């Protein structure tokens, strides 16, 4: 099982759920294999019905699609629409919290509101928004409606791209046309332009692709914006991950997908309906997080994570889990034909996300609170029903400090320079107890061991002195194998690394250091990542692509990674990938991803499947910006 | 070669082709067989990176997709994005002539103006903005930003919907959820909820799917709306269509593409610089079109019709296209590699539509003239470099009355009743001299034999009574083998049928009958037929699934093209295609689109390849609504 994952509480449900006969994730890419060779090299194409039309990699015909698209043409076509299809994710994300906000601030749900009033104000005047002498819920009101101006073209480009990137980036991307005139314009005229007998210039098309994962962007940052005002921004919390933190004697609730317009609603009213729980013979109810809406509430509260990604059906393997609480994006459907073997009440509360088989309960932001209580109420039901059941969780836990908003980040520096934050981050950069910054983002894939590049890459920059933040997944993989625990700071970090973590560790109070890796937050919440990115550019006055900053999507699968991935080339990291996109088949466009691209934006992608040569390319590429600063390295 | 095209001059150019070694679609195709039988039936995804997943239609394994998504979930996801990115080209079309009209009464571009003021009066009428004391350009402004507002959600649904069609059928969308919120709001969240673990339930998706074509609906009926004010609702005309309409002693230029803001200022500059081109030694500019462009030029001026679809390349072929010019959709790339052989210059025009070894001229509606000069400018250069060669146009032309907008069809029968136009159409149906309507719209496709089932579905229902009008290549279709020739009634319709265009005609003072099949225009101008249907049904004082009208896809291509029959059912027609989309992996999915669909829009895909059978099922729809209707049949 260990060729499956490197987590040992996912091996041990893996040996359940075989000796039970119940197919997982694993059997289910075992059975697919040999994979399609055409769709693996991206040389295949569906895009009207003359097709399908493929283009053999090498040798004899076919060599060129029915309508004459080429092997450059087809494989950036698909491309493009797997940006624009990670774009509409991530801005539909965006989007439902623009509207919660506006209905909250109208008096039209009561169960949401103004929590976090700084960032409120910090987020108007960045976007020009006047606050002296407004209410806040009139401040709030503008924020919201400038929000959604940003989906449509307008007077103005997408705020939530222009001034969210510093200046002279701005400037670089507004030359090659790149900047987005609205999000859902972007996604739009990505699928117009790749539709049958439309654009057919490989250098075109990835220009609009360049341009419709900066719209990707925008949604990753108004969601991170919305969320912190609706809910909070989040400050470093310490809990739990991986299953042990499921309890055999409590109602197990999972708040799965991504949005968490729902799922915070759900952990204040969990709280309120402990007693009706222990009336049911449970201790309480125990809210845990699966996938991103997990890191959300993990990241406000201290939800303990329970699993990520592709493990996800090994919580319910443990018969202990009540209910599973969806809203949308990386849930397997697979979840509601495994909880009829399992027990798990599977509920989905999105109307443009429902699954077969599952338990649907319509959920309206102005009745958050009564559908939450149906929800748990059937958690409840659930965790009646296994009474004198024996479950199987494995005793299996890490600890997790997280929380690390870049706000967060920012204060915690303050403490050893209180006017000038970021100075004491990049007078270590200068003198080398800190090499460079990697993020490590995006998701678990079948086709890789569980957490294995995630893991074997983070294990190798930390001893190098890299700074290491993590999001969704990676960061999910990074906390279940301890890499939060600062008690692994001395045995994980090396020597420089360790001195720094361990100065702005002991000046927070906490008598020991910050994590080996800092955990900031969700998928949206990469938008972080570039906050404290720009900020550090802003300080030292150069663009993103000088700074010693790298990304790595080490085991990717979504659509929403690959746009995360391309937009991170396009604000100027090196950039890794661990897994291969469907673009082995055509050479031209491999060239302009990993290597031209440099001449347009900086940045480009470091496509590695092995994760010890990945590392060895991560740390060349932040040394070579280090000695573009004239750093010694 | 008749086994590639029923058109004889189509089969000219192929053994030109042929023996000249230049590769044709048809080659393409027959290299691609056997085309890959997953991607036919609809049982392969490619959203996200553990993918490609197939399904083996019968037998073992593979059997469900890696993530767990069923046969019916990757049939109805692959569905759902193909008729989003027909909404997104038909939508780009639109939204390109709004921001002209803007331009254009906003003093930004003198070259495009208010040609149909009664038009756009109208339509303000019908979308509730006020004329009474209004300058014209203040209400063409108005106009234009209320079709830019429908991309994005506001206040009120897609009016471009909500307006065009009955409140009866608005009603029962409605109450379906199925009116759109936003154009490009539902692109994008076809794109969100099809990515990854998102919606899972082949229904719910296909209802989101009907809802997008509905945008897709809005989109066409906003692009014929404002191409109209722009540049004049189409009146009849006569002109000529297929290859003998080149001319071998004049500067042969194609418009080629959809959208015809550009082509209509070629079509008058062309004129002007008439003297420029006979220096060069032509008899001057001879303007012709292919596909919609030319369906659209042809329409307004009486712009002979070249070719069409399939078969675009054989104008190449002949030696005497001395330019093309391409804005976007249903080109082949192809043609820029054919242009070295065959001499063409091969102009692009559209920013986010390149390709590459074509000639690209930045078009800009500021600059319009300019830039007409400087792209007919390259067509007397080229001209001029064949001067002395031999060419070969065949001698193949037919006769071709079109220019029938709804306007201009109310406009004829008010001949015979001048208070109740629609009353003598109504009569005629009563009484069984017109049988119902059928609808011809959509592309050639290689698979069929270019045109066949068009013309066999044609013959057979012209034979019975049924009044035919036809859109975009089944137009093309039509007109290329005489069906747009008056002189063909008496061979081709039956005896109720001839009776009333007789009638029509003769009141028209023209002496002879309207033609057999009635050219309402381009693919946008699909939005005619619902006009003149939603009028029909209005007046009837029933919904359109109760009217004796009927669309035929009969040989279609392009995800627009699935898209327009998408929303011909969700309106409530019976939709016949004659091209397999991806859906024969699903039963679950083939019966929901084929039969109980009618139990929520009242309308129902006829999938049948086998055209004399098309016909036969075609009749039995109308047949049905008739009885429903009370009438004989
Ligand atoms: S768009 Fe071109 S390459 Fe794609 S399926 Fe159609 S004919 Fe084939
Ligand atoms: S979305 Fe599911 S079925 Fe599609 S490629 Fe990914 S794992 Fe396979
Ligand atoms: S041929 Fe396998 S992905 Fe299309
Ligand atoms: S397996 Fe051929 S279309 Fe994917």
């Amino acid at each position: 099982q260990n060729l499956k994952s490197t987590d040992r509480a996912v091996q041990q449900m893996l040996d359940k759920a075989k000796r039970e006969g119940i197919q997982t994730v694993w059997d289910r890419y075992e059975a697919m294999k040999p994979q399609c060779g055409f769709g693996e090299t991206g040389l295949c194409c569906r895009h009207c019905l003359q097709g399908p039309c493929r283009i053999n990699p090498f040798g004899d015909e076919p060599k060129v699609g029915i309508c004459g698209a080429t092997a450059e043409v087809i494989v950036a076509r698909g491309l493009d629409r797997s940006i624009a299809a990670g774009a509409a994710g991530h801005s539909g994300h965006a989007k439902h919290l623009a509207h919660t906000l506006k209905k909250a601030v109208q008096g039209k749900a009561a169960s949401y509101m103004i929590k976090d009033r700084t960032k409120l104000h910090s987020i108007a005047k960045r976007l020009g928004i006047p606050t002296e002498g407004q209410k806040d819920e009139d401040i709030a009101l503008e924020v919201a409606k400038a929000a959604l101006a940003d989906f449509h073209e307008k007077d103005t480009p997408v705020l939530w791209v222009t001034t969210v990137l510093p200046p002279s980036r701005v400037k670089v991307l507004s030359a090659h046309g790149l900047i987005p005139a609205g999000i859902d314009h972007e996604i739009a005229e990505i699928m117009h332009r790749t539709s049958m007998g439309c654009d057919a210039d490989a250098q075109n098309l990835l220009l609009g692709g360049l341009r419709c994962s900066l719209a990707d962007l925008a949604g990753c940052y108004m969601g991170t914006d919305l969320a912190d005002i609706l809910f909070g921004t989040p400050a470093p919390v310490v809990t739990e991950s991986n299953l042990g933190v499921l309890k055999a004697d409590a109602v197990n609730v999972a708040v799965h997908g991504h949005n968490p317009v729902l799922s915070d609603i759900i952990v204040s009213v969990s709280k309120e309906m402990e007693n009706e729980a222990r009336a049911a013979g449970a201790t309480g109810i125990n809210v845990v997080g699966i996938c991103c809406t997990g890191n959300e509430v993990l990241m406000r509260h201290g939800i303990p994570a329970c699993t990520h990604s592709v493990s996800q059906e090994m919580a319910m393997i443990t018969g202990a889990l009540d209910a599973m609480i969806l809203d949308y994006q990386c849930i397997q459907p697979s979840v509601a034909t495994i909880a009829e073997c399992t027990g798990t009440t599977v509920i989905t509360t999105m109307e443009m996300s429902k699954i077969t088989g599952a338990t649907h309960v319509n959920f309206a932001e102005e009745a958050a609170v009564e559908n939450a209580k149906q929800i748990l109420r059937l958690a409840i039901d659930t965790f009646k029903r296994r009474k004198g059941k024996p479950v199987e969780i494995p005793n299996i836990k890490t600890k997790v400090v997280a929380g690390f908003s870049t706000e967060a980040i920012i204060n915690a520096l303050s403490k050893l320079n209180a006017n000038d934050p970021l100075k004491p981050l990049i007078d270590n950069v200068v003198n080398g107890n800190i090499r460079g910054v990697c993020l490590f983002a995006g998701c678990n894939n079948v086709k890789v061991p569980q957490d294995q590049n995630f893991t074997t890459i983070a294990r190798k920059l930390l001893k190098q002195n890299v700074l290491v933040v993590a999001t969704g997944c990676g960061a999910g993989a990074l906390m279940r194998h301890g890499f939060m625990d600062p008690a692994n700071v001395d045995e994980l970090c090396g020597d420089g690394l360790k001195a720094v973590l361990t100065a702005i560790g002991e000046a927070n109070g906490l008598g020991g250091p910050l994590p080996p890796v800092l955990h900031m937050g969700s998928c949206v919440d990469n938008s972080r990542a570039v906050a404290l990115v720009a900020a550090l550019a802003n300080r030292l006055g150069v663009d993103l692509d000088r700074l010693p900053v790298v990304a790595s999507a080490a085991e990717h699968m979504h659509e929403k990674a690959v746009a995360i991935g391309t937009w991170a080339v396009t604000i100027g990291l090196p950039t890794h990938i661990g897994v291969l996109p469907p673009i082995t088949g055509s050479l031209p466009v491999t060239q302009i991803l990993t290597s031209s691209v440099k001449d347009i934006t900086g940045g480009y992608f470091i496509v590695e499947l092995d994760p010890e040569t990945a590392a060895d390319k991560l740390l060349a590429a932040i040394n070579e910006r280090r000695a573009g600063l004239g750093l010694p390295w």
